Formats: C-alpha cells, sequence, structure tokens
C-alpha cells in the first residue's frame, strides 16, 4: 500500500536524522571510551553488575537496521551508555567523569533533535 510506503519513508528520514545525532554525540567522546562494548574477556564480572550494556557501535548497528522507531528509543540507549558507566565506575575515575561530560554535552544535541523530530513530524 501507499500508506505503508509513506510510513517507511518516515522511518528512513528519522534514521537519517538519528545518524547525524549519533555522529554529533560520538564527537563528544574523542577518547572513544564509549565506542565499543565492554569486553567480557577484560571485565569478566561486568554482566554481574550491568544488566543492559550499551555502546556507540551497538547503537549504530541498530540504527542501520532502522531499529529506532522514535527518538525516545534512541535516547534510552544513549542514557544506558552514560548510566551504566556512572554505576560501574567510581566518581574519581576518568570513566565516570567522561560519562558526565558526555551527558552534559549530549543534552545540547538532543534538545535540538527533539525540536527537529517534532517540527518535521
Ligand atoms: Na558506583
Amino acid at each position: 500500500s501507499m500508506e505503508q510506503v509513506a510510513m517507511e519513508l518516515r522511518l528512513t528520514e528519522l534514521t537519517r536524522l538519528l545518524r547525524s545525532v549519533l555522529d554529533q554525540l560520538q564527537d563528544k567522546d574523542p577518547a572513544r571510551i564509549f565506542a565499543q562494548p565492554v569486553s567480557l574477556k577484560e571485565v569478566p564480572d561486568y554482566l554481574d553488575h550491568i544488566k543492559h550494556p550499551m555502546d556507540f557501535a551497538t547503537m549504530r548497528k541498530r540504527l542501520e537496521a532502522q531499529g529506532y522507531k522514535n527518538l525516545h528509543e534512541f535516547e534510552e540507549d544513549f542514557d544506558l551508555i552514560i548510566d551504566n558507566c556512572m554505576k560501574y565506575n567510581a566518581r574519581d575515575t576518568v570513566f565516570y567523569r567522561a560519562a558526565v561530560r558526555l551527558r552534559d554535552q549530549g543534552g545540547v544535541v538532543l534538545r535540538q533533535a527533539r525540536r527537529e523530530v517534532d517540527s518535521i513530524g
């Protein structure tokens, strides 16, 4: 149907917009702390602590399958990256502090993304 096609074009355009958001967020992580999954071969105890691991490569795989239906879903995954890091790592660490700075800088990007998603429909 044409109605199905139109819904598909919309998911594609959301995907485009979320790609540009993901790129802008990931620029705020020049150390690439959040680029890849925590390896269970180097933090063997990770999954005892963190139930839903998340990282930018994992988000990118989902995005490329058009797996985010709305900005809320994408934000949930970004928040997991930050929140997981702030739990596993202590306040005094480079990791915890990198998550704080990512959250702060990412807020700006997501504020405007919400306006664009709402505005364009
Ligand atoms: Na903690």
